[PDB]
This record gives C-alpha cells, structure tokens and sequence, in this order.
C-alpha cells in the first residue's frame, strides 16, 4: 500500500495543499513603490538590512527530500514537494518586491556580517548537502535543526515579527506585509516538519536529544551575533523611526529572538 | 537580479501556479467503487494491466532540479517545484483510486513485462540519477528524452487517451476519468519543459539533435514491446469489451502510440 493516510506528514501534506494556494503574482505592490519612492535616501538605507537577510535566504530542502525518498518515507516526500514549492514562492515574492521598489539590481550582500555567513553560507548548505552522502540520524537532526529550528524557527519567525512591529504601524509597504503573512503561514508547516523529524529520531534514542540541544547551542552565538549587528545598524541610522513616530524597541525584538530559540528547544521532548 | 521575468520556464512556472490547483482529495470516487464492485471477476482483471503501468510510474524529476540549480538556472528550478508537486498528486490520485475500489493491497507489478522494466526500472532512474554526478549536455538530453519525451510524452499520453477511449464511453469510473484529465493537463507543462530543455541544448550544438533522435530510437523497441504485451493481454480476456459494447480498437491505440513517438521527435528541430 503506497500511502499511509494516517501518517502525520501525510496530514501535513493535505493541509499544505488547502492552505498554500497563495500566489505572489496576485499581490499589488503599487503602493509599496510609492512608499519607497516617498522615503528619503537615509530612510531608504534603514529598511534594507532586514530585507537583505530574507532575500538571500537554492531549494535548501532538496537534499532532505532526496534522503527521505531514498529511505522510503513516501509521505514525508509528498509533503516536502509543498515545502519546496513554498521556497520557490518565497524567492519569487521578495524578488517581485525588490523589482517593484527599484532595488532589484542592488547588492544587499553587504548586510551579511560574518555571523550571518556562518549560518547561511556554511552551516545550512553544508548540513543539507551532507544528506546526499550521509543520512544518519545525526545528519538528519542536524539538517532539521539548522534549517527548520534556527533559520526558519528563529531567524525567519523573528524577522517576520520585526517587519510587522515596524511597518504594519507605519502604514508602509502593504504588499510586502501581505507577502510576509503568507510566508509566515507557510513556515508554520515547515517548523512542524522539523519538529516531527527531530522528535521521531529522538524517540528512537534519547542520546539524540542532547545532540539536538548541543547543536542549537552551537548555532546560538551566530544568531545573536547577527541580531546585534542589525540592532547596531538600526540604532545608528534611525531617521525612519523619527519620521514615522515608531518605537523600534530593539530590546523587545532581541527578547523575541531569545524567546523563539528557547521555544524551539522546548518543542522537542526527551521522552 | 534574482529572476528573469521573461524566461520561458518562468512563464511556464506562472502557468503552473494558475492551472495546477487541482487536489486529488476533492475527487468523488464513490461511483468508481460501485462500478468496480459491479464488475465480474474476469472484467476486473481486464482493466488492471493499464492501471498497473500508471501506478508504479520517487519524485523522478528530483535529480534534474538538483542539477539545474547547481548550474544556476533559477527559473527552471522554480518551475520544477511545480513539476515535483504534480508528481506527488499523480501518486496520490492513483493511490486514492486503488484504495477506493479495493485493489490497494494488490501487487500489480505482475503486469510489468520485461520491456516495461527496461524503461521504468532502468533507463529512467539511471538517466535521472546520473545527473547528480554528470550534468553534461548529453546527460541532460538523455534524462529529458527518457522521462519527458518517452515516459510522459509517449506512454503516459497514450495511456490517458486509452482510458478515455475505453471508459468515458462505457460510462465507467467517473472519478478516475476526472483524475486523468487533471494529470493530462499537468503533463502538457512537463512536456514543454522537456522540449524547452532538449531544444536549448541542440541549439548550442547540432550534433546533439542526432543524439536526441538516436536515443528516442533506442528506447522505441521497449515502448512498442510493452504496448504489444498489454495489447495481447487485452485481446486475450476482453469480457469487459463484450459487456459494455466497447470497440477496443487495439490497432488504433497502437497507431496513437506511434503517432505520439513521431510527434515528439518532430517537436525538436535541428536548427
Ligand atoms: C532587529 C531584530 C532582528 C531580528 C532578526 C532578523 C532575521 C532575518 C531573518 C532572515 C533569514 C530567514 C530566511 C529564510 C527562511 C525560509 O526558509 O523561508
Ligand atoms: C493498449 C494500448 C496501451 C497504450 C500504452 C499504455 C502506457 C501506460 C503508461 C504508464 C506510464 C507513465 C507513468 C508516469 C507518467 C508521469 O510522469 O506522470
């Protein structure tokens, strides 16, 4: 029997088809163009570091789909097709926003400090690629930890909360903000795949719980290192804050990131 | 600039999102259950060889997505996410039909003669897997030829036409038939990817046109070998034909297959 209708990832796959119909081509970015045009040069430089982090972050999950297919986990692989399609819309949405406000050509990589690179240039592609040649429990937990629990479950979740804190209130960038709420919803499913994947391996052998915690801790310094750097950039050129009577509470944001991290650790149980 | 909005595979990707919203979970198979229940044991064995061919044919296209991503073909890779998701629905639809009429447990692999295996067990996974380690023009044309032009563009297209010839007229299996029309539409896009991929490589060096033709010809004997075998099985136990005043014109079907083959060769030009 080809499919287990009761399998959690099969149920997550059904959910993905029903809830992941959004199309980035349907979003109206015209107001966003005006909003970015109305900004001052200084203000313009304010918003770009946060948007740089998202525009780099090619289907990172591809190796995972390959490895789980090879192990015969058909339901996981079905679900992963929706994940990879979500990644495609992700890239599409930011590229349309960038083109709509005229920073399509601009090289935002300058807002990737070293800590960012330690995550997005090394730990993530390395941990995913590994799975082509080594699909051990450790390897899989590591790939799920870095991508699902850290990149998505911590940084992405915190960047989405940040965009809303700043701009939903500013009245700015209604197209981006709609894109972000769709991304955020897609990502709920991604995090559940990660949790399901880590938990099933931990269930098998409690030693893998320590490995999960250890690897969340080893990545923490670069997560907080990138947040400080953005934080510092922000504080240092917050003309946008002055202009839009915004309270960019960087101390709040920072605590939101910490809370995401501890919350992810907490969704994996030793038993 | 991340995306070329004018790129053909980007336009094929936009088309895929708009036209590929079908969900196999939304199909009503209740009548199909009744229809299969109403059949005689003999009749029941009539329909299964054609359905065996489709139920085996895990994301076969995965290696292609990996290789084109590695070569920086971002638009191709976006489109391929829709392809792989279509493959997932494909597997899902047949598994739901099989479960709905009670042949979910049954081992249909017995209707795979050797010629079928030469295609679905060897040429296809071998040609796709190759791309992980060898992504030369030849390798890519070969993968596109076997999967898109032969498996989809010849066998699948001909099996869809066959199901309709037999059952749209019988009044049987309205759920399956609706599934089939969705599959057939998804496959139009798959064939266009294959054509676009083969053509772009041929454009570069006309010697690859000969290689395309040579490899279509080398696969032909197993395509026609599998068709004869089904043909022969059919002729040999056509109680379903008698019962439903069907004219299963096997000579027509056979010519339809030949026509698909020659038609695929014809969609690739030397210049
Ligand atoms: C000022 C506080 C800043 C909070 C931290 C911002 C983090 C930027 C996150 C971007 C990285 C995630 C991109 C890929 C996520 C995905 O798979 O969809
Ligand atoms: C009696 C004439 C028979 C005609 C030939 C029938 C061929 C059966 C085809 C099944 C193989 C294709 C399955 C995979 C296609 C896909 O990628 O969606």
């Amino acid at each position: 029997a080809t499919i287990d209708w009761e399998h959690p990832m099969f149920k997550l796959y059904e959910k993905a088809k029903r809830n992941g119909k959004w199309n980035p081509a349907d979003i109206d970015f015209s107001q966003d163009q005006k909003d970015f045009a109305s900004l001052t040069s200084e203000e313009k430089i304010s918003a770009l570091p946060l948007v740089a982090g998202f525009s780099a972050g090619t289907l990172d999950i591809l190796p995972m789909a390959h490895a789980l297919a090879r192990q015969g986990r058909l339901e996981d692989v079905l679900f992963l097709t929706t994940f990879m399609h979500d990644e495609a819309k992700h890239v599409e949405m930011f590229s349309r926003w960038q083109q709509a406000v005229g920073i399509g050509q601009m090289d935002l990589s300058v807002f990737h400090n070293d800590h960012y690179k330690r995550i997005f240039y090394e730990a993530l592609p390395e941990a995913m690629n590994r799975l082509y040649a080594d699909d051990s429990p450790e390897a899989v937990i590591r790939a799920a930890t870095v991508y699902n629990m850290i990149v998505e479950g911590t940084l992405a979740e915190s960047g989405y909360y940040t965009f809303r804190q700043i701009y939903k209130k500013a009245g700015l960038f209604p197209g981006l903000l709609q894109g972000i709420d769709y991304l955020n919803m897609d990502e709920g499913r991604h995090i559940q795949f990660g949790i399901y994947t880590i938990q099933r391996i931990v269930n098998e052998d409690e030693r893998y719980y320590e490995l999960f915690i250890r690897y969340m801790d080893e990545l923490w310094p670069h997560v907080i290192g990138y947040v400080d750097y953005l934080t510092e950039l922000g504080k240092r050129q917050q003309q946008l804050a002055r202009t839009y009577a915004l309270e960019i509470d960087y101390d709040l944001l920072r605590h939101y990131v910490i809370k995401q991290f501890n919350l992810r650790k907490k969704q994996i149980s030793r038993t």
